């Protein structure tokens, strides 16, 4: 026998598990159109290259890369925003600005080896209000899944806050993106080990302490002590507070100093949403990096912000909160033929009801009528039509609703 | 000075325009898939390549986009699905309710293209004729709903059942079959002497592929009749199918084919495949019955199945030809413009009731004036701009204007 067995770290999707997806898939795309996004997609397969940032990310480290017949250094996408960048590079002036782009692409790690990932972008906006259209998104789409803000939230802070205590103390601009990456293993690893590996990016303890202090700090009123009231973080988070009060998602959001996310690229804010038991790791994650297509070559700096929102933690979440029934397949028509001789009268019903916009099987294989009606009621159907000799001489079918039987004329089916 | 901003060889972009294209598709294969009562499935990209090592010189399996991985695994991105599709179905064993129609839109692999996105419907556990019926008949539909008639493309139809007994009578051993499929496929795209030769190479005799060719070139089933018998399976087969498609009302779009045997080593049955009956194109779909694949995997119990793939590139050139491909715009219920900032908080109230009540809108997110907001609004395609101004929210109204403005209550926007 053939290993069943799907790949190492990978999921197999039978249709109850796809329904599971799609539910959620369903969401993602509803969201998004809800939103304006406009749908977008790349090849999972891209050139190593565009991964090369060399600021000791875990999403860089742990890429499911290869090399081809030929020679090039391929990798299957750890994340989607460097293709995203990819794209808005190649179209150059031709791009209408603002762009809102949406997608779910798979991504790859070489547990778990593969995961989908709703990405959401929005493109050329410099102001917060992209932000807080994410972050409003994200919120969104987990309430539309039946979640409350009792049960999640959303984390924001600025890595401007961090930006300026860093270039405070002399340290290197190019240093700031290896500080965010080592930061942000704050709640993962040892504060030793933090410390210890910003020493090697070559910080001196008074800075380390200087940045431990920051990520303390409890309020944006704190951070107005520290660095002003005028400071661009402080004016940043203020609008964005503002704006999803204003919005109705209020009791969803709520600043951190502590969140700093994993990725080289962020310049402002940053978020990532996070169920209020404190049981699963982030739902999502985002911000802002206004930089990133400046760094691949783009003769304009382009801003951006966007998120993430993988497919797997809000799974979790949603099965703890009971929130994923089993969503069982549903058929509108069962058409029986009574017999075979039936059958092709029982096709041109079949081929009436499709035509009205119902969704119909037929009875394919050889079944006695009790048998293709349990079958009908396996298969979810909410109506059974059994199409018999004597009722077709009368231009009639039987129907049988399952969510004890009528006689009905062909044209009053649908 | 800048990274690549073209994709990986022979793999193509997505952006907004050409997604819209591939999703118009996509939205009629999942529609057809509901009509006709398939369930979606999905299964890994990346599979082992012991999945695909059937030993027939297919040029599907000579194509593989195969690598090895760190820990020396022989793995490959699919190069179709059918072989994914039986491991889960194999995988299942008796737990799986027969019979069972599922679909997927899987991307399959190879090493000009390299990648092409394939609508996948099979019907398992149905012995007779009835799912080949249902299968084309599927296959119709999806192109119909794309506006294309029978005047515009057909499925030819033929068995593989008719060689398989002339093979057979030539004392040819079984175990050859699937070679001289794989050859005989090749008769459209090179030389007759080639063909002829391939087979001679298998260890077959010139008179055995005289009896060969003849089979191939005739042009009825009544022909097939003379040559095999009346009551030959495929003749009994072929007259059931065409029976059942006529009965369904789809007879104007099918017609038998005896060339048509399809290179995939599995096929037992009828087989099929779609074509423009301009003789512009390669086959816009393929398919067939495959009664053993399931046992060459190790199922104890022989698994009747059939399918068909459908490519998603074939198909848009045919559309695009017959202007059936109209840009489709991109469209937004709502665009929400604020007189000022001062009124962006009240904007965004508005939008989240538009967005509530199940309707697509934007805000304008950047500050820009009121007339340019407007041409954004035009750009994005959307039906109506709502003006936010402070005049009229003194009376609990907004401006809105159909793509003279008037005023409207809040209440009464949705
Ligand atoms: N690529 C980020 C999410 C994101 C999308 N856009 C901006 N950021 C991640 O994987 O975490
Ligand atoms: N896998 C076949 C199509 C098919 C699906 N099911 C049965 N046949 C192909 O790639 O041509
Ligand atoms: O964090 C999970 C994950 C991230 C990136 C690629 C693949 C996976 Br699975
Ligand atoms: O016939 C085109 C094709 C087949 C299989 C995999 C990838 C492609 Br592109």
């Amino acid at each position: 026998m053939v290993e069943t067995e799907p790949v190492q770290g990978c999921r197999d999707f039978p249709p109850e598990a796809m329904r599971c997806r799609r539910h959620l898939f369903d969401v993602f795309h509803a969201t998004a159109k809800t939103f304006g996004f406009e749908e977008y997609d790349a090849p999972v397969l891209e050139s190593e290259e565009l991964y090369i940032r060399k600021a000791g990310e875990e999403i860089t480290e742990q890429m499911f890369n290869f090399i081809t017949k030929g020679g090039h250094r391929v990798a299957l996408r750890p994340e989607m925003t460097p293709s995203l960048a990819r794209l808005l590079l190649g179209k150059g002036r031709s791009l209408l600005l603002p762009a809102k782009w949406y997608s779910i692409p798979q991504c790859w790690r070489y547990r778990r080896r593969e995961h989908y990932q709703w990405n959401m972008d929005i493109v050329g906006v410099k102001s917060v209000s992209a932000e807080v259209e994410l972050v409003c998104a994200a919120c969104w789409a987990m309430r539309s899944l039946g979640l409350s803000s009792k049960d999640v939230g959303i984390k924001v802070n600025s890595r401007k806050v961090l930006q300026t205590v860093v270039e405070q103390a002399g340290v290197t601009s190019d240093k700031f993106a290896p500080v965010c990456v080592i930061v942000d293993k704050m709640e993962k690893i040892p504060r030793e080990e933090v410390e210890a590996q910003l020493a090697v990016l070559g910080l001196e303890p008074t800075v380390v302490d200087a940045i431990t202090t920051t990520l303390s700090l409890k309020s944006i009123d704190e951070i107005a002590q520290r660095v002003g009231e005028e400071h661009e973080a402080v004016k940043e988070l203020r609008q964005f507070f503002e704006q999803v009060e204003a919005y109705g998602y209020g009791d969803w959001v709520l600043f951190d100093a502590s969140v700093v996310r994993g990725l080289a690229y962020y310049t402002g804010i940053v978020f990532e949403g996070f169920d209020r038991e404190g049981k699963f790791r982030a739902l999502c994650g985002g911000g802002r990096y206004d930089n990133l297509l400046t760094t691949y070559g783009s003769p304009t700096p382009i801003p951006c912000a966007g998120f993430g929102f993988g497919d797997c933690v809000i799974v979790e979440l949603l099965q703890e909160k009971r929130l994923l029934p089993d969503i069982p397949h549903v058929v509108d028509d069962v058409v029986i033929p009574f017999d075979e001789s039936m059958r092709p009268h029982a096709l041109a019903v079949l081929r009436r009801l499709r035509d009205a916009g119902r969704s119909a099987d037929i009875i394919l294989d050889k079944k006695k009528v009790v048998q293709a009606f349990n079958y009908a009621d396996r298969v979810g159907a909410v109506r059974a039509v059994l199409v018999a000799p004597e009722e077709w001489e009368r231009g009639e079918v039987q129907v049988k609703m399952l969510r004890r039987g009528f006689a009905v004329p062909l044209d009053r089916l649908v």
